[PDB]
């Protein structure tokens, strides 16, 4: 069992969450991320993949005070639990999730991650430990329900949006299409990994298509 | 100068053409296939890359008979003038685009293609020779319009989807989103070679997007 879980990412018009050199770019507006906001606010816990915060660097903080003022009037942190898949803890301890705002942060690493680093980790966040060389995914968002984390918003990484979705963790994928094309063979797609075959494919139905500013949002229920 | 050029392709929900085994899959259904038929009718030619011949073996004709017999009393062939980009003219001869229909056939090559199976081809094609190593695509382009191609539809593939647009040869760009997750960094997107730097990323404007069957029809101008 699990929390209720949602990928939310941007990909340009053909498919990519950022250029080959694994530079983030503009894809959206302020309206796209008023929406993002919206939701960060909204769920109980945000997750990336490691491969994000060393690429990118993200506070995963809600950015409107009045967002966070509200979660706070009903008693919660203003930001949302943070989450990050990190197997052999390369979380730096300098990272920008640890610098700004209040609210728990999780890292979630693998059995062969270094003992010494875990503990630099365990004294600004919490540490689940689970798998053997790669965190378990499906083991973490067990965990993850059972603190009480009903909703979890990934806003993934490519790899980690694989890991989700290939461990049918996954109700809901929502896409935000800009209008850009990125291209590149080696730049990352809202799925990396392995992927599937021909036989293992993952059905999809679509909720809603809506016009957003210079793009468009499309959400679908999975399966 | 060129002619109107417009891309069409079917990509799952995550931006692939087809699995990491270049397998093909069904990503849309018949009215999206009525759609792609009737875009191929009214194109005065389909545009594809020697990888899609080589891993699909398509035909690349009209497959409705009243579309064709449209064509016909236009005073035109069945079938749109089919183009394969083939820089080193592996275009099988048995191949379907030989087999299936009437119609001209051209296969673009470059100067450093094997001069007898050239030969080979120009019993059943045009062969339009540009560009040193690979296809001149831009020279390409011209030389098709001054053969009267007004419309030219490129079906793709997703190194030739890239070839085109990173030459700024297009106008238009079709992506029918389909309701399925296919997954894979080795996947073939709808925009793979070389990919954009952060400094050169092409500009979009979304002009349509229509819910189709299961899926969603995006139309964007280039630019
Ligand atoms: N446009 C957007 O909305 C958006 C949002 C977020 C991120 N991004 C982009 O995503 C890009 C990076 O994506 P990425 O794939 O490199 O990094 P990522 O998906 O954020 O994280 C991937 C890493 O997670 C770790 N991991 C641990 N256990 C795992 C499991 N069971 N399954 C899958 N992964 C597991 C792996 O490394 P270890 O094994 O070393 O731990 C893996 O390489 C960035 O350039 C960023 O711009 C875009
Ligand atoms: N879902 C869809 O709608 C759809 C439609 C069509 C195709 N597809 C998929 O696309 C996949 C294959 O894509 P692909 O990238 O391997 O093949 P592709 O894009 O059809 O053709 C690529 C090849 O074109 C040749 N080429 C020659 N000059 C070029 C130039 N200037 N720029 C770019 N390419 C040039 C290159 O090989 P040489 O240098 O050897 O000539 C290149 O590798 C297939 O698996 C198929 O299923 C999907």
């Amino acid at each position: 069992d699990r929390p209720f879980i949602f990928i939310n990412s941007a990909m340009s018009a053909d498919g990519k969450l950022s250029t080959k050199e694994r530079k983030q770019v503009k894809i959206s507006g302020k309206l796209a991320f008023e929406r993002m906001d919206e939701l960060r606010a909204h769920a109980d816990a945000i997750m990336v993949g490691i491969g994000t915060v060393l690429a990118d660097d993200p506070s995963l903080t809600v950015k409107s005070p009045e967002r966070k003022a509200a979660r706070k009037a009903a008693g919660k942190s203003e930001n949302p639990v943070r989450v990050v898949v990190d197997s052999s803890a390369r979380t730096p301890l300098n990272a920008d999730i640890f610098k700004k705002g209040e609210g728990l942060r999780i890292i979630a690493v693998s059995n062969s991650a270094p003992e010494e680093k875990i503990r630099m980790l365990e004294e600004k966040a919490l540490v689940i430990k689970t798998g053997a060389f790669r965190v378990d995914l499906t083991e973490l968002a067990a965990k993850l329900k059972e603190m009480g984390i009903n909703s979890l918003m990934v806003e993934g990484g490519a790899t980690l949006n694989w890991g989700m979705l290939s461990a049918g963790l996954v109700d809901e994928v929502y896409t935000f299409v800009g209008n850009l094309i990125i291209g590149g063979k080696t730049a990352p797609t809202f799925t990396d990994g392995e992927g599937f075959t021909e036989n293992e494919l993952l059905g999809l139905e679509l909720s809603s298509a809506e016009k957003i500013e210079d793009g468009i949002l499309l959400k679908w229920k999975v399966k």
